[PDB]
């Protein structure tokens, strides 16, 4: 049902696509041990959102490491280039893993924008519930993607009306709370922002090569938006996040973020 199993690959796509998840896995990896050590000199109200970083790497760590040995299962070079085999490889196990580490970064920004109790607790059950409709009506619009187009654009608008709802409860509570905000992160969090409108949007996108780009080719830029994006919203975003715990941490008196910056 998917537009990978359409076509047989060159050797050079098959391997630049294996590298690309297989780069992917080593830098979610990596900053996940970064993430773990830089976590003593986060205050114990923000400690939790450096900790969802750790808990988003192993998770779409593992994710393209399933996609990159479903890659090497499903595909063997024959007479000349890689061929579909027995094993199949799909994006759909993709938006399943979502349902999880969206909720993570959505929590995570929550937590260093100072909210508490109740207002956190109704602001990300209304954000996860947008998150889930979107993954959940882009999970069965890509369903579609070789058998009905069409069909993929309905499910797509459906998707990203979710999506702008989403940003808008995202923006409204970042642009309102920006001002509680110590050590200056009231400017960094506008940044983060932007990151997340720009990261994020780069998924819908790689949702509609199909419509665009039926071809081989388009099956390594779908892979290549992904690397891009993923990096960008997980990695780069918790690397903001956790700067942002941290600066905070430290105006409010927490001598270990206190000690960190300084030897910095
Ligand atoms: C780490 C993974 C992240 C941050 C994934 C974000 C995914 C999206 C923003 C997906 C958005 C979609 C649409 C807005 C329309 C097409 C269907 C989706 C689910 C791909
Ligand atoms: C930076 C270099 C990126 C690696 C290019 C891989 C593409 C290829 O070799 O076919
Ligand atoms: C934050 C951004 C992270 C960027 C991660 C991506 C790094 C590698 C990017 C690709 C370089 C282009 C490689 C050339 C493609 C060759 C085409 C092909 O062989 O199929
Ligand atoms: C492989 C990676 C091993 C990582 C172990 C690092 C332990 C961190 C110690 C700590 O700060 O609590
Ligand atoms: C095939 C029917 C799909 C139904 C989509 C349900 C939308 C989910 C909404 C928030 C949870
Ligand atoms: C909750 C929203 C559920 C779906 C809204 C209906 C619009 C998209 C569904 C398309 C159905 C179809 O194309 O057959
Ligand atoms: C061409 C790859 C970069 C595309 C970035 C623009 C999409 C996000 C815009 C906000
Ligand atoms: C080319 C540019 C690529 C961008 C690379 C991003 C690298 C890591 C981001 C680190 C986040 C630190 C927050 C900003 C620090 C500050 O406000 O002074
Ligand atoms: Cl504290
Ligand atoms: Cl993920």
């Amino acid at each position: 049902k998917n537009i990978e199993s359409l076509f047989d690959y060159s050797a050079g796509q098959f391997e630049f696509i294996d590298h690309l998840l297989t780069m992917g896995v080593g830098v979610h990896f990596a900053a996940l041990i970064f993430f773990l050590v830089v976590s003593q000199f986060v205050a114990p109200k923000y400690r939790i959102a450096t900790a969802l970083s750790c808990i988003v790497m192993v998770s779409a760590g593992l994710i393209l490491n399933s996609q990159a040995v479903m890659w090497t299962d499903a595909y063997a070079y024959v007479d000349g280039s890689y061929q579909l085999q027995d094993l199949t490889f799909s994006n759909g196990y993709r938006y399943v893993n979502w349902m999880a580490t969206i909720p993570c970064l959505l929590l995570q920004l929550l937590i260093v924008l100072n909210l508490k109790g109740k207002e956190l607790f109704s602001t990300a059950t209304w954000l996860i519930l947008a998150a889930w409709g979107m993954i959940i009506t882009g999970y069965v619009g890509q369903l579609y993607e070789v058998d009905d187009i069409a069909q993929l654009m309905i499910w797509g608008a459906v998707s990203t009306a979710f999506f702008v709802v989403m940003n808008w409860i995202v923006g409204t509570k970042i642009f309102k709370n920006r001002a509680t905000m110590l050590g200056g992160t009231d400017s960094t969090i506008t940044k983060v922002f932007w990151l997340m409108m720009f990261a994020w949007t780069l998924y819908p996108i790689a949702y509609l090569v199909p419509a665009f780009m039926n071809n081989a080719d388009g099956v390594v830029l779908r892979q290549l938006l992904f690397t891009i994006a993923d990096i960008s919203s997980k990695v780069i975003y918790g690397l903001m996040i956790t700067y942002i715990a941290i600066q905070q941490s430290a105006a409010a008196g927490y001598v270990p973020a206190q000690q960190a910056l300084g030897r910095i």
